[PDB]
């Protein structure tokens, strides 16, 4: 019964909980291909003063 | 007669009394079966999360 508590005790100290991860990884897959568009939106700035010439 | 009591007694200590012990034999044996098919419940638990990946 110890070696079990003591089994136990190191998953509490770490281990994951991954329904939590679950969530976390769909809201950091969204945020990566947003920050790609914001990137891209980003790298148009120069081209919008080649009208002016 | 007084061996015959001696006996008796060292029946009346150490004797089983075998019609209690089948009725703990069928309850054992049953709750037994319970035990595996409540381990078999626990160890269900980590497939539950793969759907949310």
């Amino acid at each position: 019964k110890l070696q079990d508590s003591l089994d136990a005790g190191v998953g509490n100290l770490v281990d994951a909980d991954l329904a939590k991860e679950s969530a976390k990884l769909q809201s950091l897959q969204t945020k990566q291909q947003l920050g790609v568009q914001a990137l891209s939106i980003a790298n148009q700035s120069s081209s919008s003063i080649l009208s002016l010439f």
